[PDB]
DNA sequence: AAGACGTGGAC
DNA sequence: GTCCAGTCT
């Protein structure tokens, strides 16, 4: 009965509708921004976020023409950070290529670095209104309860059968509104963990709840432990208060971002030594950082630094002032927190 | 295919 | 502790 759940999603809709930074404006510069750093990140984290963004970068081109190092730190802390590089790219190319505009055309936008399904739809049916669904984890676990879908979600065609569903039902009248619609649906209503079904306004078209499974679904495999890594870090201060650091490289684990230089041990005084040669004191403290796929075990040992020669790339001497300056991954942070308590 | 790829809320 | 808010390879 797709005319009769659509009014019941859409009235719901436009009662109900948080009132987001990025839902301002239609405009796809904004909604593409915000629908990258909306992956893998909830909302609430994102808002200071996109504000600050937007502020730093307002336009395609002012994010165009920005140093790779000035975007990075604009989207320092949020993670997943080859999303940012692939962003950075991607309206480079949009200048360069289609003069500032974001390309319409679905296969045309999705040519594009870091845009995948999801932000192809989210983008073009909000920005342009082109119907193509936008099916994030949110959209999933409402279509997973609503058909009673009990495949593996994880799984590329279980996506592509939620997507064929979507064109479906979908009221190709008011696309984007029926997109952010399902997606609210799915924050708002359809929780992963007690949804509030009697609240819901398509509670009628739900196979979940009518057999009474709504808390079954979807059906996520379980996500396998994950490798423990352990990590030496130095913190290496000259006479003058200067500290050295690097710039990771651009591929791989936290790309492009600066740290303290590090080595992984598997003694971390020998092994930090021996890198930064090619004297330490004992640790000062050791904590974990967890990745979605590894657990850093991490220790800090305070250095004494004295200049024998050039500072040559990837290093880089760093006043203590002009540290703020650069983006470190949140573990790196903690690191010079750490090292500034204890020097206290 | 499934591992890589960050981080922080909410249970 | 578990879960979970997308894309590239
Ligand atoms: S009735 Fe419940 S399970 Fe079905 S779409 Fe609404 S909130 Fe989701
Ligand atoms: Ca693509
Ligand atoms: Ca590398």
């Amino acid at each position: 009965p797709a005319r009769e759940f659509q009014r019941d999603l859409l009235d719901w809709f436009a009662r109900e509708r948080r009132d987001l930074p990025w839902r301002k404006d239609r405009d796809p510069y904004k909604v593409w921004v915000s629908s990258v750093m909306l992956q893998q990140t909830r909302v609430e984290t994102v808002i200071p976020y996109f504000e600050q963004f937007i502020d730093r970068f307002p336009t395609l081109e002012a994010l165009a023409d920005a140093d790779e190092d000035e975007v990075l730190k604009a989207w320092e802390g949020l993670g997943y950070y080859s999303r940012v590089r692939n962003l950075h790219a991607a309206v480079k190319e949009v200048k360069t290529r289609y003069g500032g505009k974001v390309p319409d055309d679905p296969d045309e936008f999705s040519r594009l670095k870091g845009v995948g399904p999801y932000t192809v739809g989210a983008v073009l049916s909000l920005a342009y209104g082109v119907p193509e669904p936008a099916v994030d984890g949110n959209v999933m676990r409402v279509l997973s309860r609503l058909f009673l879908v009990t495949d593996d979600i994880a799984k590329p065609s279980t996506r592509k059968r939620f997507e064929q569903i979507v064109r479906e039902i979908m009221a190709y009248e008011n696309p984007g509104a029926f997109n952010e619609a399902l997606i609210e649906l799915g924050a708002l209503v359809c929780t992963p963990r007690r949804p509030s079904c009697l609240l819901c306004p398509v509670q009628a078209y739900c196979q979940a709840f009518a057999e009474g499974v709504a808390e079954e679904l979807p059906v996520k495999m379980k996500k396998t432990a994950v490798k423990q890594v352990p990590l030496a870090v130095a913190v290496l201060a000259d006479d003058e208060g200067r500290v050295l650091i690097r710039k990771r490289d651009s591929t791989g684990l936290l790309a492009n971002l600066w740290e303290f230089p590090s080595c992984e041990t598997d003694d971390g005084k020998e092994k930090l030594e021996q890198m930064v040669g090619e004297e330490l004191t004992e640790p000062i403290v050791s904590f974990e950082h967890a990745f979605s796929h590894l657990v850093w075990q991490l220790t800090v040992f305070p250095g004494r630094l004295v200049h024998g020669g050039p500072v040559e790339e990837p290093y880089r001497l760093a006043p203590e002032d002009e540290l703020k300056a650069y983006a470190f991954p949140v573990s790196h942070q903690r690191v010079w927190r750490e090292y500034k308590e204890w020097a206290s």
